[PDB]
């Protein structure tokens, strides 16, 4: 449901071919709020329960509505803490194949860890999805050092916050749709141009 931490309570001796890193938006609850369990539910019809582990950013990452503020917008504590994970799962599955998403404050925190991450693990992230991107007009779309054919934005007409302002608009809260269907076929199709089948 709202809580997964496959890659934490996951076995190194079993690990899943693809792993997915998910960071939600402010004030949702659990580590995937309210896009993640769509996501994840279509993922794990893709790669079948055991062939996808999903992790949402817990930890430290206490998605605090005021955070959209800082600099990167979101916390350093937070960006530690997803760092930590894409770090896990390098190490305890070097083999699997990445794949990493976030939405509001959660896409601000997904790009700004890509941007620091060791560019060895980075590469391995076949693709990422963010949902009303926080930072869209700032960084004009893209997360940075991370190419653009792997990244996928749903920024909604009407979405302040992929306008360059803060402000909750209705537009904000419309990306059920998208976590349904565009999102997950993103991320299987990155996922099988690398892997194959």
């Amino acid at each position: 449901r709202t809580t997964r931490d496959d890659l934490i309570n996951g076995n190194s001796a079993s690990c899943a071919d693809v792993i997915f890193i998910y960071a939600r938006g402010s004030t949702e609850t659990g580590n995937l709020g309210t896009l993640g369990p769509s996501i994840a539910s279509n993922l794990e019809s893709a790669f079948g329960k055991d062939g996808v582990w999903i992790q949402g950013v817990g930890g430290a990452y206490r998605a605090t509505l005021g955070d959209n503020a800082l600099p990167r917008g979101t916390s350093s504590a937070a960006i530690r803490e997803m760092l930590g994970l894409f770090q896990q799962a390098n190490t305890k599955c070097p083999d699997a194949t990445l794949i990493a998403g976030g939405y509001s404050q959660g896409a601000a925190l997904a790009a700004a860890s890509i941007e620091d991450l060791d560019s060895a693990i980075r590469d391995k992230i076949a693709g990422t999805v963010l949902f009303g991107y926080t930072k869209n007009l700032q960084n004009r779309g893209r997360i940075p050092n991370y190419p653009a054919d792997r990244t996928k934005v749903f920024c909604n007409t009407g979405d302040l916050v992929c306008t360059g302002s803060l402000i909750v608009a209705a537009p904000h809260l419309a990306y059920g749709p998208d976590a349904r269907g565009p999102c997950p076929e993103f991320l299987i199709e990155k996922v099988r141009a690398v892997r194959g089948s």
